[PDB]
């Protein structure tokens, strides 16, 4: 019966969201994290074992799979994740020890304190999303070709190197492109409806 | 002891369905994870380390290889199976932040409403599997040919490849395909009883 | 102490079953799962990478370990504990979304009905084990021999092929097929002990 | 709270055995799995990758390997150990159902029967401890030399073949050997010591 | 419901500390236990395998795979964090055996003895960090160069080795520096503010 | 709440240790455990598949393999650990087993018992350790080198073998012995604390 606390700290970090922004903000994490753990990591596994260059020289296979690759899908993925969601993390640690101090003081004698935190994390969030969107943009687009050119010493004047599966690598980099759409989307809604209520006074 | 609110829940929840239909449900839920678990992604272990052309020029099994699985089948029914089980999480999330404020409401004062929504993803459950069950019709169809036969630069004119193991593929494939028809049979037998309920007032 | 409504309801889901039955059932499901667990699965590790033919024919290995194997023994034995589950399950969820209901109707309120279910799981389950002993006795027989003949296309006329541990999947083959008969025995033993009660009225 | 009915049963269970029986055979019991889960199953890990023979035929390899080990010593010590660890668990729940069923029919109501199947037991452990001993003997020995000379179709003569490190096998074997002995000496204690109760009436 | 002296205990460890610093470390940790758990693991995989050398000398991959790298970054990141995670251990388990000693010793009776052990565990700490960052320093440097020169025996005067993917573990690397730098950081803020708050007595 | 109990049998079985020892011992403990479950075990991964011998006399490299390590340190060192934890184990049931017989008598009625068994396990604890040191020092030396000679049939007379890895195994073998001697004389310690306070009367 020790989950009424639990219920009162989940009233406390959710007092000021949307009763529609929680159910789709906590279901679509639960969907990217199982989405990234069942189906992803597997489609990544011989992203090296596979890799085949045209050429004969020893040593050239490495360099243009580095020169392809400066960071796999795969741990790009990962690190966006841990990102985004590290802030709601520290505001349920810093509403945690707010709570239990409060209820110290309180038991000692018988707005703008935790809405700006949670004001700071909804705007890092978007930031850390949109910032993770134009790097992948910018480093790899949104596609992968089947073919590649590959130009570094110790190579001769040019060599061919081929992919491995790059069709189900560009469906799932599609796919993880319309979930940050969708993730950035509601943040900037539940902004939207924060402030709106706010000048409302 | 904290078990009742959860059995409250799981009435709320369920509180329209027939009483043979939840118990089918459940188990073929339980059949279906239980089945992609354990048997049918250990058999699409070595789905590119056993597959072999007839060819000698470098770079001609990739591609051959990319035109024959645009994308694999364990990913693509781990993509339909959460397609299918997300808009029973909405409800179910859903359903629970009701409870919570509604017994707020309740402690504080000491049909179309929730009926809507188990339309909706009773809807969307059907209407996603026959979206799912068309595109591997489309794209794959309801087989595997053992001898494949390649035109994809940069191999010549034509060559052949052959698959691994298409025998137990095609098994599983059909075991598939049933189970899929008979969730979307189910599922339009409880909207056919919960509209039939709903005519006579 | 939230233990004794799930002891209400090991008792009106065995209400009908022999002592003896009981036991012997149930140590004998703990058995088989931790025999498919442990051991059988590790020894099938390598069925398609040890696979050698006397040939040069690129190609012929796969479809000669395509007609030797129709489908593996151990998903097949996964597939038949399954199958054989299901109705056990679907009584649990009858028996327990019955109780519920009635003891709805009895906090209002302050054979022939449940014995026919549990005839119907029993006879199902003996109707599926001796379906599968069947199907695993015309595709495949009670052994396997170290040597196997392959006259598939595009190999030429007749190439000879050899197993990966036969000795061994015999072993367990036997085996599994002294556990199916155990278990269909017990059931026939079940079922005669209730029609035996159920004529002295 | 709810432990006072297991420990109940721990009472019930063990109510006719030394109190230094039960602690010697419970640590040897979490010893046996804890080697065998942990040391043993990555001695044996490439059992057959290793293996090469001094030839050239195709198919030699295989069939030395089967006749070198018809049945791995994994495998082996799993089956004897599940084979051992039954009849406990069918002394448990047969204890089980005579206490629910007892303290029914108490609830009503406001030797020989129990210790004949702890005899049954602890005989069967001590029959089936011999019986794989035996075996163990018969089939492999207890030692494992590096050179192994095979004489199978469809070789040559005589071929050699040579062992994966044998040397660390041969030190396990004896381990295994140690345990099982020590087992059997300890159940025989346990059974002298009950018989010898058992005449001072 | 027994959560409280859980609680007492997060009170009476915590007792020092500064608000920010106990949320910022705690999340942190979990940040880099998440992210040495994930992601980094998994591009070490092949860090031998796909190590390649132009010669064709018997003997000199292996030498060479040795003078490039005398102990791999996992490894030592995986010494460091439990190195750096065990005073906080030590700490722990003397608070709570202080606590329980110290109940006793009041329910039978019906600074500078906690403080010192939490400065030199606090000090342990730093000290343990840049001793790792100095002895990281000191042997690979913060990059990863993708062509190394060998000059070992029994290889001849100098040989060409190209690594595996040295990109993505400058990457990770630089990484994994910012976070030792953070906390190495933010331990010192949490000493100092501790030291400020002492002298004013 | 049912903790109490536990922390009865906590107080109970280190009655006679000093304040000191046990969090030493404890966090020594869950120090070598997660040392030898992350870091240690995945660096001995390749130990057989990258030993690469100068012959081409088939089965050389086996025999060499058999010759250089008689027995791995990962499953010596799994061997160490679990003799080390085995009469600590053996302490705690023979003490849970007097308690409970204990309070049954106490119901029924409304130095040189516990002491020596616990001489008798510390007196065993280092007797092991030592004895594996012993064994460790006189088989394998503490360091590992680079090229090993091979003089065993059926090679021929001299052949050079090369190790892998040697330099990271050289620093966990050392790191290994450091944690041995620490445990060692860490026991040695509580020994004489416990015949220190023994003579005082």
């Amino acid at each position: 019966g020790d989950w009424s606390a639990l219920g009162k700290l989940l009233d406390k970090v959710q007092a000021y969201s949307t009763a529609g922004g929680k159910v789709w903000l906590s279901v679509l994490f639960i969907f990217r994290i199982l989405l990234l753990g069942t189906a992803v990591e597997s489609a990544w596994g011989d992203e090296q074992s596979a890799f085949r260059c045209n050429t004969q020289q020893p040593g050239c296979e490495n360099v243009c799979y580095d020169k392809s690759f400066p960071i796999s899908h795969v741990r790009f993925w990962v690190l966006q994740i841990i990102f985004v969601s590290v802030p709601t993390l520290l505001y349920l640690a810093h509403v945690f020890y707010v709570m239990r101090k409060e209820e110290k003081l309180n038991k000692k004698e018988e707005r703008g304190g935790l809405l700006r935190t949670y004001i700071i994390s909804i705007l890092f969030k978007s930031i850390f999303e949109v910032a993770f969107l134009l790097i992948q943009w910018y480093i790899y687009g949104f596609s992968l070709s089947a073919v590649y050119t590959c130009k570094r010493d110790p190579c001769p004047h040019q060599v061919d190197c081929f992919l491995s599966r790059p069709t189900e690598k560009t469906i799932f980099i599609i796919f993880m492109l319309v979930v940050s759409l969708v993730s950035l989307a509601l943040n900037i809604i539940e902004l939207f409806y924060v402030f709106f209520k706010g000048v409302k006074d």
